[PDB]
RNA sequence: ACAU
DNA sequence: CGATGT
């Protein structure tokens, strides 16, 4: 219904899909970028939100915040309520880099506690999400 | 269908 | 127009 200022924002942004992935973390209120990712040669749009959900989990229990994140991705909300990436995205050579990642998201989902709400940036009441990359 |  | 996902 209304949106909760006091968060975190996160989103991907890509150059192809399969192809480059980065993602980004902000501050709702402000737009303040408070991480961003170097880009992946080769990854899906789904890992790559996931990624910036977990690295925002990651973000926010190292600085003691409570704060909610925000994420537009339907997939990567439940990926990251599983535990479990659930990507069709083929494992070879190349995708090394990115499947190293969200195996390593995926650990470390496993392994620590949060009590960070997850909840979806509702895009058609409230415009894009304040991380989007204004690609689209 | 919905979400990217 | 194409892709990733539930
Ligand atoms: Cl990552
Ligand atoms: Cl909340
Ligand atoms: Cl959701
Ligand atoms: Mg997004
Ligand atoms: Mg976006
Ligand atoms: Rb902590
Ligand atoms: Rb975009
Ligand atoms: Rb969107
Ligand atoms: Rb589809």
């Amino acid at each position: 219904e209304e949106i909760i200022w006091e968060s975190l924002s996160v989103d991907v942004g890509s150059q192809g899909n399969p192809g480059i992935v980065e993602y980004k973390g902000v501050d709702t209120k402000t737009g303040e970028v408070l991480f961003e990712r170097e880009p992946i040669p080769i990854g899906t749009n789904n890992m790559g939100e996931f990624l910036a959900i977990v690295h925002g989990l990651r973000y926010l229990k190292e600085r003691n915040s409570r704060k909610p994140i925000y994420s537009d991705s339907q997939t990567a909300i439940k990926w990251v309520k599983d535990k479990k990436a659930k990507s069709t995205l083929v494992r070879n050579e190349e995708t090394a880099l990115i499947w190293k990642l969200v195996d390593e998201a995926e650990e470390w989902l496993n392994t620590h506690t949060y009590e960070t709400p997850i909840l979806k940036w509702q895009t058609d009441k409230w415009g894009e999400i304040k991380a989007d990359y204004g690609r689209k």
